[PDB]
């Protein structure tokens, strides 16, 4: 009579068993795969929220093998901008430098008659038309003299492009220019970070999010002029037709674009996802730490139920799942591949480290930072208007605003977090990602169990970094 | 050997799950049925309590496309003029007026010697007698002459009896009157409210209820000729002979009376009632906010399986179940839709808006008013007594007297609350309030899936609207 | 693998369903069976605990409908007395006195030389041997006479032996006597309480624990010699052999006195009570709310269950069970009932109360009473000691000592509870308490429809009477 | 598709079922078995833990029938030591002494011309060179003779070498020696601890751990070398090919070396651990009241299932399970043998005793002790470093850092908590610890009836020794 399937799971309501394992965890591999044909090194993407993914933190996150998203609430040029800056980061030098026009007296109060390398020489603004060195000053008496009659010409220097260079470099030092032969800088002959995430000409990997209302085609046409890597269509419900119909579009216009699309939390949501062309399976409805989404329309799938039955699905297309919301201790990340996801999509995990966006906030003398939902009165507000614009037809939030304690470095984090994840394949006997995520086995837990997991019946003194 | 049933589910028990939706929350179509004759706009009534609705909350709630129903807890006269008031109610204009013994100096007075419309004459107590103008006045000097003598006598007026008029004026100001040509008002050629739920001639709906003891004759009469739209016959035990019989009697008495019976919790006591020969069935024994029968006699059902079990039966006959009862945020409205209910009934949400009975309580600070259960003791005590007669026989109460929250106005919570249908009805592919009550479907989750449900490990800065 | 029966349930996994009725609260039929011979008005027994029950609660209860358990922690004659005093409560007057060798002059010193009734007349101690009247001495003038020489004699009194005489006075006034012609009071020809619980000639019932261990023949042969009119044989473990040998034993000697054993909490141990000849089977294990059975031993079984399984084997022998412990509200006693019990026994529930031993404690401004397990230290110390005698062989205790908040009058409790049992009645349909507790049918509910259940999301602003 | 076995259960699900019982509390018998060879009187191990057992902990664990763990977070020599300490432990005299150059008149300032029994004599260090006794010196004169040329030779003593020897005296005072004639002591013809674990040649059992890394062949031969009744090979993953590689080695170099291995939570662990040649298999995968490890890696099995599924193998070639974390009140110990388990191994039970290793602190005004996980950052930190040596490379802990109550003399702990069980298997009938391991049963209970089995509804005012 009731319209009922079966009990639906969470984290919570699970535990992995431990296997036969000869894996032990430093020894375990956490490669995965974001989409069907990009790579993660660590099984972490970052939360298209403007409270956790600008460029600042999608770079930190590639940096350790991961891919942040950039988030939509800023303009088209605004998100490109943010793209570009991770398609290009280096960490250069920039060097002093003088004019065609400056004298030779210029120079020497400069250098203080003890010698020098050389000053790379510059036009108005900002054209580069030769050096002048240590060499071909020594000698020149005539102070008078203006640095272009003695400088060596535009012809004789060693220069490149901006964009390894470290190839034409075989000449030590290099000029950096622009298409206008427009000086940027110069790199000198000289692996911090081996687990970055990177595409096929090394550099890091970036996401960004555009959402599925109708005319988003400009914003995802400067994104992918911006090399964005992979795009996401996000929304509250991606078994909407509007969202398949916007992922069709996208499909048909950049058959070769990585897409994500989602959320969803049933076997035909991902099917429907799948048909309409996505190369990613985004799931969650409902279950992240800033959602009230289930208690304001009474909709959600409990997040491991909603995993597995989304999996179920792609994994007879070869499609990856990303596990997106609820994901609150390193346990949950095991879980949530072990359900069939191939990566976990994390907010409030990397919100309030140093690297998301916002300042720090002291309250009753501690550290936080604004951490909210994207559905929140604050997120929409920033909506397309100015409330000049604006205003018996108030919006309807399905996320809060609030405050997370402040976490310090996200490299930290994602160690921490990470550290937990290799016990666990050591734990379960699971040398790689895809073993934990098809083969591992779950029992089903009352609350009683999930008390005697915790910690219980002592008193912490010190916070351990993990929990 | 122990008699027992399957296990009985409340709200916190389920949730929906997302489908394939070509809907948008915005068109999303709110109409529903109160009884097999009464449509509403919304899927609300209020509840027949002292501390929810009296005439003010029920024209604001049916302003807005829902019935309330005024309680009992007064006099017959009391009740019958509240339901008056609902079905009268309007928003006239009420001139200034002289007699037909005032001098025209009486007049000039009061002009100040430029220009006026005019003036409605009227009798020592309060009969029409005509009206003197602006222009019967201009050109008459003899500043003692009685306004009788100079009036445009009583058949020169363009009246109507009180109770659209509009179709008469077709003459642009038009004079109210009553049975005895007694003066009303004035209306004057000039919609606000268009989700209005309204009867066949352009009346504000009101529902009323009287209750199931015998001697209950005088007041259902008072009620229809007050123009009730529906009356409920509101029981603690709809199941009780006694009930059956009081609703079996109402029905012979008036064939065409729209008539609520309950409360019930079972199939069963849907058949009985429908049997009885109400138009809907009220479900709920004990989910109430401020209901204490549960654990004072141990009896209820779980309000999702009470909805289910007496919506089971109802459809076989076309009747409407209403769900009354236990309804805390916009997502339980949701899942007692999809449970099988046409309609919920609330006290707590709208008990403490402005329109609600009762003035605001400061308690610490804060703003509160006064909610009990209408078998507290309080509620009770306005027995039929005055305690001068009434005192080893003390009542024994099924409900509790408390305070409740300040809410404002009540438009802004329909509003807030109709948000979360909207967007229920959106994620669930529903495009009406029947196919969300026919077509969606449950998942059933355990105590940690309804943590993940809420928000959870964030610190709330701001109070949303919803939540 | 694991040994494990099916899940057992307690009171707030359970709800009643209401059903048709043609009951109402006040006309539910209260009466049940404590054993197999002795009617209940009520079906509630109170505790055999030193904090509970002494004879004043006993008094209290048995006017109430109920039957008092005297508590065994106390000497043989001390106990013995306790129901001696149960079985004479008559609530006679005791009249002025003189001496056969007083003067006529100690008479007039004490009238006051305006008329008088009489005087019952005195020896040294205590003998009655006449009557002096103000007939008797209105004419007698020698102050000097002695009360002897003008006394009406011995045998002109009217008089009856302690223990209805209003039979006999069938004459006005009657001296009571005792077996030594010694006056004892008067009852001169003069119901508030007809719910009483009485014996066949009209006295109030009592009962009296003795427990299990070896000896208690002295103890039982004193109590039945005081009249008491059940014998609990009270364990926690009526299981255990040498509880089952001790009600044989008892059951030989006294094969017409109504004995309870128990408790036992499964099917199994209510059979072995039954062969074993008691009268009634109580029903818990560990369910108490001063009990720490379950916790330090690991011990018990939910209390709806056991009673269930417990019922399922007594109800094929006619044999009544008594739920003992975990009732601590109104509908408790409700489920119980329709669990299989023909009534229960309460601690808590009456502790505090007036009428229960100890006096008021005042804590932080509020009113207490001790209310302690007999299994606790302090409950067990009272031990056979003194301390002086008892001592690696500390006690290991399975019950706490606490306090209760102040109940007042246990007649209003009473009050309280049964019109939460007369309610559930109505709503059940069950006229009497046989239908209750082989007709009415549970569901089972989850933690969350226990919520649903309690009061919740309101604020209480006063204390009712029943929650 | 999720891929999940059945329900797993641990402590607070369950509950014992009482049964007919033969059974005392007092006659109950508590005796049990560690391994396959080694008995206990008592089903309790303490820890290995550096905040519960050195040598203090094992000695006094042992005397009241169990067997201490000694920790190996410290140098092998140190833990053989420990080891060493507890094998030898006594409670010998040790009187007062002179030199053989030491004259007369040395030896009468001390005894003070009053007589006396005897002075043993002693080399330059520490040889015994012979006696000097009151009867060799109460007629010597000359004061200047050394107390050799008039002591009793080395000849005419009655001697043993350290390590009962009451036998040799069968002569009344023996002086201990050891292999170089070294005086250690006295001991003159003179049971508190009758229930004490003791070896063939009655010393005090002590058992060792070392975990499964490489290259504890030089710890394990010192262990064994210092007389270790039973070694501990302890690990957070007992499945993992590296223990049972570990376990194999010992088991080939040391045939009679009773063994425990674990810790596993299935049948299959608890197999290979049998096959890798465990004398015991050790259970616990998370339970612990200081693990974090199912939250930082999601991996664990409820403890009564993890018990049962061990047990199910074991019990079928004769193996004991030891239940290990998770172990909170007494009838947890009741729960964890009759799921299968021969005895537990507790942790914060015993720490915070007197005799647990660290000081105690004060905090608040109340008494603790240090509590820490083997696998907290503080107990690894004494890792093998300095940190002088040590540091993107963290450690991640599955343990915190706490303090635990005091809890005053293990003994009175032990007493209290041995109470429980007794009272245990008198209520479920169970002689032995294997009738309670072997036939005891369940019942499931829900969170409802685990509340019910508290202490619920009343004040504690004074603190049970068992709660
Ligand atoms: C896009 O971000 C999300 C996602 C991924 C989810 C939910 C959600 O509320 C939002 C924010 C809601 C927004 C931005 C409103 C616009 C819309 O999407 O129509 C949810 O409940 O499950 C998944
Ligand atoms: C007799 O009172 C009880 C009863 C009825 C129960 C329990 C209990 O602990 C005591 C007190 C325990 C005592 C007096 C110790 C003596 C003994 O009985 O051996 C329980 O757990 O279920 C039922
Ligand atoms: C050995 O002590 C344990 C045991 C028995 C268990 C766990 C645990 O975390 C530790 C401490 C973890 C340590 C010492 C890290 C070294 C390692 O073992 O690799 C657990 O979760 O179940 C059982
Ligand atoms: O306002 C919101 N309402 C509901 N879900 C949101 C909202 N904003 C973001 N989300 C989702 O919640 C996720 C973050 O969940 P978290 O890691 O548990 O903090 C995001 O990745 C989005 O899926
Ligand atoms: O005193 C009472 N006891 C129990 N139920 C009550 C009482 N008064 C009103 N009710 C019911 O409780 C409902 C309101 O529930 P609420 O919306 O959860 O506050 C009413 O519509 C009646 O069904
Ligand atoms: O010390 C004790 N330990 C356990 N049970 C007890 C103890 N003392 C009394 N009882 C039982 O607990 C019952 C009272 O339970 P209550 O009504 O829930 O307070 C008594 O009737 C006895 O069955
Ligand atoms: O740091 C740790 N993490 C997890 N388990 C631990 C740790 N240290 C000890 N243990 C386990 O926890 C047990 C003690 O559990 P307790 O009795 O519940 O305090 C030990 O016997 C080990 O099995
Ligand atoms: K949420
Ligand atoms: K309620
Ligand atoms: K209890
Ligand atoms: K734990």
């Amino acid at each position: 009579m009731l319209r009922i399937a079966k009990e639906a799971l969470t984290f919570d309501d699970v535990l992995l068993v431990p296997a036969h394992s000869t894996v032990l965890p430093n020894t375990a591999d956490l490669r995965t795969r974001l989409t069907k044909n990009i790579a993660l090194n660590i099984p972490m993407v970052s939360a298209s929220m403007d409270t956790v993914t600008e460029a600042r933190l999608a770079i930190a996150l590639a940096q350790e093998g991961g891919i942040g998203f950039i988030h939509k609430n800023m303009s088209i040029e605004q998100q490109a901008a943010q793209v570009h800056q991770v398609k290009i980061f280096e960490a250069v030098t920039h060097p002093v430098t003088v004019r065609p026009e400056q004298t030779i007296a210029d120079v020497m109060e400069l250098t203080h008659y003890h010698g020098f390398a050389g000053f790379p020489v510059v036009t108005e603004n900002n054209e580069l038309v030769g050096i002048i060195t240590g060499r071909d000053v020594r000698f020149v008496t005539d102070l008078t003299k203006s640095v272009a009659a003695v400088m060596t010409p535009k012809e004789r220097l060693a220069t490149v492009k901006e964009g390894e260079v470290q190839e034409k470099m075989h000449v030590e030092k290099i000029l950096v220019v622009n298409d206008e032969f427009q000086l940027k800088g110069m790199i000198t002959a000289k692996e911090s970070k081996p687990n970055a995430c990177k595409d096929e000409q090394g550099r890091l990997r970036v996401g960004a999010a555009v959402g599925a209302a109708p005319g988003n085609e400009e914003r995802v046409k400067a994104l992918v002029e911006a090399g964005v890597d992979v795009l996401l269509i996000d929304s509250s419900h991606g078994h909407s037709e509007g969202v398949l119909q916007r992922i069709r579009e996208t499909r048909a216009a950049y058959p070769h674009l990585e897409i994500i699309g989602g959320n969803v939390a049933t076997a035909e949501g991902a099917r429907a996802l799948i048909e309409a062309g996505v190369s990613a399976v985004k799931v969650g409805i409902g279950p992240g730490s800033i959602c009230t989404t289930r208690i304001v329309t009474g909709v959600g799938v409990p997040q491991i139920t909603a995993i597995a039955d989304a999996a179920g699905v792609a994994n007879e297309y070869g499609i990856p799942v990303i596990a997106d919301g609820g994901i609150r201790f390193s346990g949950d990340i095991s879980k949530a591949i072990a359900a069939g996801a191939s990566c976990v999509m994390v907010g409030s995990m990397f919100a309030g480290t140093e690297e998301a966006p916002g300042e720090v906030i002291l309250y009753q003398g501690r550290s936080y930072k604004a951490y909210r939902g994207m559905g929140s009165l604050g997120a929409m507000s920033k909506g397309s208007s100015d409330r000049y614009f604006q205003t018996a037809d108030k919006l309807v939030p399905e996320g809060i605003e609030g405050r997370i304690a402040y976490k310090g470095h996200l490299k930290e984090i994602i160690h921490q977090q990470m550290g937990g994840l290799r016990s666990c394949m050591g734990l379960t006997g699971s040398a790689t990602v895809e073993d934990l995520r098809t083969k591992a086995q779950f029992v089903r837990i009352s609350g009683a169990g999930m008390k005697e997991s915790h910690v219980h019946d002592v008193q912490i003194t010190k916070e351990a970094p993990n929990y």
